[PDB]
Protein backbone atom coordinates (compact mmCIF):
# COMPACT_ATOMS: atom_id res chain seq x y z
CA UNK A 1 0.00 0.00 0.00
CA UNK A 2 1.16 3.65 -0.61
CA UNK A 3 -0.54 7.34 -0.70
CA UNK A 4 -2.08 6.87 -4.62
CA UNK A 5 -3.74 3.75 -3.46
CA UNK A 6 -4.87 4.83 0.05
CA UNK A 7 -6.46 7.93 -1.65
CA UNK A 8 -7.61 5.33 -4.03
CA UNK A 9 -9.78 3.86 -2.02
CA UNK A 10 -10.55 6.63 0.32
CA UNK A 11 -11.56 9.01 -2.68
CA UNK A 12 -13.30 6.73 -5.78
CA UNK A 13 -12.58 7.36 -9.08
CA UNK A 14 -15.56 8.82 -10.81
CA UNK A 15 -15.30 10.50 -14.91
CA UNK A 16 -17.86 12.57 -15.27
CA UNK A 17 -18.22 15.37 -12.71
CA UNK A 18 -19.61 14.87 -9.24
CA UNK A 19 -20.40 16.38 -6.26
CA UNK A 20 -18.87 15.46 -2.86
CA UNK A 21 -19.91 14.93 0.56
CA UNK A 22 -20.06 18.64 0.96
CA UNK A 23 -21.54 18.96 -2.38
CA UNK A 24 -19.29 20.63 -4.42
CA UNK A 25 -18.24 19.93 -7.82
CA UNK A 26 -15.43 17.25 -8.34
CA UNK A 27 -14.28 15.01 -10.40
CA UNK A 28 -11.78 12.65 -10.68
CA UNK A 29 -10.16 11.17 -7.76
CA UNK A 30 -11.45 13.62 -5.33
CA UNK A 31 -10.08 16.63 -7.54
CA UNK A 32 -12.52 19.74 -6.05
CA UNK A 33 -13.12 21.75 -9.15
CA UNK A 34 -15.05 24.31 -7.42
CA UNK A 35 -16.80 25.93 -4.31
CA UNK A 36 -19.52 27.72 -7.00
CA UNK A 37 -23.02 25.87 -7.65
CA UNK A 38 -23.08 27.38 -11.30
CA UNK A 39 -22.53 24.45 -13.86
CA UNK A 40 -20.75 26.81 -15.80
CA UNK A 41 -18.24 28.03 -13.04
CA UNK A 42 -17.93 24.60 -12.55
CA UNK A 43 -17.12 23.97 -16.64
CA UNK A 44 -14.80 26.82 -17.09
CA UNK A 45 -12.39 25.17 -14.38
CA UNK A 46 -12.64 21.40 -15.85
CA UNK A 47 -11.59 23.03 -19.22
CA UNK A 48 -8.99 24.89 -17.79
CA UNK A 49 -7.49 22.07 -15.65
CA UNK A 50 -7.48 19.53 -18.46
CA UNK A 51 -6.31 22.02 -20.92
CA UNK A 52 -9.68 21.16 -23.35
CA UNK A 53 -13.19 21.61 -24.26
CA UNK A 54 -14.79 18.86 -21.99
CA UNK A 55 -18.24 18.57 -21.58
CA UNK A 56 -17.92 17.29 -18.05
CA UNK A 57 -16.12 13.79 -18.99
CA UNK A 58 -12.62 12.82 -18.47
CA UNK A 59 -10.82 9.85 -19.40
CA UNK A 60 -8.56 7.42 -16.87
CA UNK A 61 -5.52 8.89 -17.99
CA UNK A 62 -6.62 12.97 -17.20
CA UNK A 63 -7.85 11.95 -14.12
CA UNK A 64 -5.15 10.26 -13.08
CA UNK A 65 -2.66 13.47 -14.16
CA UNK A 66 -4.92 15.23 -12.01
CA UNK A 67 -4.52 12.99 -9.15
CA UNK A 68 -0.50 13.23 -9.42
CA UNK A 69 -0.17 16.50 -9.15
CA UNK A 70 -2.90 16.98 -6.63
CA UNK A 71 -0.35 14.57 -4.54
CA UNK A 72 2.43 16.23 -5.68
CA UNK A 73 0.87 19.56 -4.58
CA UNK A 74 -0.28 18.23 -0.63
CA UNK A 75 2.85 16.34 -0.11
CA UNK A 76 4.53 20.28 -1.20
CA UNK A 77 2.19 22.07 0.67
CA UNK A 78 3.06 20.25 4.29
CA UNK A 79 7.08 21.23 3.19
CA UNK A 80 6.27 24.24 2.91
CA UNK A 81 3.94 25.00 6.09
CA UNK A 82 5.55 25.65 9.33
CA UNK A 83 3.41 23.67 12.00
CA UNK A 84 3.06 21.01 9.80
CA UNK A 85 6.49 19.94 8.32
CA UNK A 86 7.79 19.32 11.80
CA UNK A 87 5.33 17.22 12.14
CA UNK A 88 5.66 15.23 8.87
CA UNK A 89 9.69 14.67 9.52
CA UNK A 90 8.87 13.33 12.32
CA UNK A 91 6.71 10.54 11.16
CA UNK A 92 7.24 7.35 10.09
CA UNK A 93 6.40 6.30 6.41
CA UNK A 94 2.77 4.71 7.00
CA UNK A 95 1.88 7.70 9.60
CA UNK A 96 2.99 10.48 6.74
CA UNK A 97 0.43 9.00 4.54
CA UNK A 98 -2.04 9.40 7.11
CA UNK A 99 -0.84 13.03 7.54
CA UNK A 100 -0.89 13.37 3.40
CA UNK A 101 -4.25 11.85 3.24
CA UNK A 102 -5.78 14.44 5.35
CA UNK A 103 -4.10 17.72 4.08
CA UNK A 104 -5.50 16.37 0.05
CA UNK A 105 -8.87 15.79 1.90
CA UNK A 106 -9.05 19.21 3.80
CA UNK A 107 -6.14 21.36 2.54
CA UNK A 108 -3.35 22.62 4.39
CA UNK A 109 -4.92 25.35 6.60
CA UNK A 110 -7.78 22.68 7.61
CA UNK A 111 -5.19 20.15 9.52
CA UNK A 112 -2.96 22.90 10.51
CA UNK A 113 -6.04 23.59 12.60
CA UNK A 114 -5.27 20.68 14.46
CA UNK A 115 -2.85 22.11 16.97
CA UNK A 116 -3.59 20.05 19.69
CA UNK A 117 -3.50 16.34 17.58
CA UNK A 118 -0.65 17.57 15.58
CA UNK A 119 1.34 18.35 19.08
CA UNK A 120 0.36 14.63 20.10
CA UNK A 121 1.36 13.25 17.22
CA UNK A 122 4.71 14.81 17.22
CA UNK A 123 5.20 13.25 20.71
CA UNK A 124 4.20 9.58 19.60
CA UNK A 125 1.01 9.49 21.77
CA UNK A 126 -0.78 7.36 19.18
CA UNK A 127 -3.69 6.86 21.32
CA UNK A 128 -4.08 10.09 22.95
CA UNK A 129 -3.88 11.64 19.45
CA UNK A 130 -7.02 9.11 17.88
CA UNK A 131 -8.93 10.38 20.61
CA UNK A 132 -8.15 14.49 20.01
CA UNK A 133 -8.43 13.81 16.46
CA UNK A 134 -12.30 12.17 16.76
CA UNK A 135 -13.31 15.30 18.20
CA UNK A 136 -13.93 16.86 15.31
CA UNK A 137 -16.57 18.25 12.62
CA UNK A 138 -14.10 15.91 10.16
CA UNK A 139 -14.74 12.77 11.81
CA UNK A 140 -18.81 13.44 12.81
CA UNK A 141 -18.63 14.69 8.88
CA UNK A 142 -17.20 11.30 7.01
CA UNK A 143 -16.73 9.02 10.00
CA UNK A 144 -15.24 5.93 8.02
CA UNK A 145 -12.78 7.89 6.36
CA UNK A 146 -11.76 9.37 9.25
CA UNK A 147 -11.91 5.99 11.03
CA UNK A 148 -9.52 4.56 8.31
CA UNK A 149 -7.10 7.86 9.26
CA UNK A 150 -7.18 7.75 12.76
CA UNK A 151 -6.47 4.02 12.99
CA UNK A 152 -3.67 4.19 10.36
CA UNK A 153 -1.77 7.07 12.89
CA UNK A 154 -3.32 4.63 16.02
CA UNK A 155 -0.91 1.98 14.61
CA UNK A 156 1.13 2.97 12.22
CA UNK A 157 0.06 -0.18 9.64
CA UNK A 158 -2.37 -0.58 6.64
CA UNK A 159 -4.71 -2.89 8.26
CA UNK A 160 -7.57 -0.42 7.80
CA UNK A 161 -7.02 -0.25 4.39
CA UNK A 162 -6.31 -4.15 4.12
Amino acid sequence: MNIFEMLRIDEGLRLKIYKDTEGYYTIGIGHLLTKSPSLNAVKSELDKAIGRNTNGVITKDEAEKLFNQDVDAAVRGILRNAKLKPVYDSLDAVRRAALINMVFQMGETGVAGFTNSLRMLQQKRWDEAAVNLAKSRWYNQTPNRAKRVITTFRTGTWDAYK
